[PDB]
């Protein structure tokens, strides 16, 4: 029974599901895969995603009874993926947005080519709020590119890592669109700087889970005991508010 | 990875574990039974355990250490068995005494002859709390021997069933002094009027866990679904706060 601690299943707030009906058909295919445990995520971030923050429990809150359909033993909490901007700590400290399942940690998430000293700052001032970031796919961030020095040190400071479940899985030899993600991925792995797979499932096209693949792909190159730790173990104590 | 709601496992506090050295045995036993969750709920009562709830808290905290000892994926959440006496409300009201998990749910215990009306009564007034009481060993009751109606009627109220390990396995022919509440069980979970199987553990001499083994029965006999149900989902939500 897989946690994914990073989704995009509430409709009509963002860049993942537009209807009921799709949000869904999104739970039932993460269920498939075996996942039981699904914390929702929205976007957060000024400029692009301003969904008020109304609108998204109001709609967070339909998509959990939605996920009754799909099973009685699926559970759905409450989150919020949220981009970095300066407004964003004082909406976190006064809990104006949510933390993972109301825990310490908070999703976070920067731009492709965010300077690094951009990304240790920000991410030194949401520690100080005394909230623990789990930086979002950090397969992303140029900064960090074949850059464990730099990983290590933000994990240091008390960060921890998510890498998404898509970027697990192996290069395509016609029409990849990731190389460069699965590449970064598949170095933080091997040099054991994850401490979260997630899915960041947004629809059914493009964009769905791939867990239980990532899942038994890690299993093989890593060891069953480092698939359960970055799917289940890991995740398990974030929505329980316990310091991995 | 099973989800136990009951437990004595700090020390110096109740009937349970007397020392550390005792509790970290008792954490062992459970891991190894594949109990990967497991929610203290030392002894609340008036009369006979009033160790100061400052102590317990300090005692608990301790506990949560030792349990990084025995394994990292161990999690250990606190709570409360509560023996209901009218002062136990307002208490859980003010917070003063925990609910399992800090969830809505609060582990209610009462006296084995305690006539059906006081419990009734005593439930009825801790909803009105906005508490859900998860009744602790239903098996003990006389109130409730052989007789749904009665079980039916608190479950309708808003309340959940919770049976223990120990009293699922099978009668002994020779020294057995559980006939009655392996009987009562038996039966509860024939008529399907069961939640929640917990341990109740206190020690490794007389009331171990028997987690693994009251597993193990009730898959042959109720489904593995059914185990997963009592051992796994049921808890699961408990301790993730949300309505079984
Ligand atoms: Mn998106
Ligand atoms: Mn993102
Ligand atoms: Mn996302
Ligand atoms: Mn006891
Ligand atoms: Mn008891
Ligand atoms: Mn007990
Ligand atoms: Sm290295
Ligand atoms: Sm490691
Ligand atoms: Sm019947
Ligand atoms: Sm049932």
């Amino acid at each position: 029974g897989m946690i994914d601690i990073h989704s995009h299943i509430v409709f009509d707030v963002d860049d993942g599901p537009k209807s009921r009906e799709e949000s869904k058909a999104l739970l039932a295919e993460s269920y498939r895969q075996g996942v039981r445990t699904i914390v929702s995520t929205s976007h957060r971030r000024k400029g692009m995603f301003e969904t008020p923050e109304e609108k998204i429990a109001e709609n967070f809150l339909q998509v959990r009874e939605i996920a009754k359909e799909v099973a009685s033993d699926l559970v759905i909490a409450y989150g919020a993926e949220i981009y970095y901007t300066p407004d964003v700590l004082d909406k976190l400290e006064k809990k104006r947005i949510p933390t993972l399942n109301d825990s310490r940690y908070a999703l976070i998430e920067f731009s492709m080519n965010t300077p690094y000293r951009d990304i240790h700052s920000a991410l030194s001032k949401i520690l100080m709020l005394g909230i623990t970031p789990v930086i979002a796919h950090i397969e992303r961030y140029d900064a960090l590119e074949n850059n464990e020095k730099r990983v290590r040190e933000l994990i240091d400071m008390g960060c921890y890592t998510q890498v998404n479940s898509s970027h697990v899985l192996k290069p395509k030899l016609f029409g990849e669109r990731y190389k460069f993600m699965k590449k970064r991925a598949q170095y933080f792995l091997e040099q054991d700087l994850v401490h979260v797979i997630a899915s960041d499932m947004h629809n059914l096209d493009g964009r769905p889970p791939h867990m239980a693949e990532a899942y038994d792909l890690v299993t093989q190159k890593y060891g069953e005991a480092k698939a359960q730790e970055l799917f289940i173990d890991n995740p398990r104590k974030i929505v329980m508010d316990q310091l991995i």
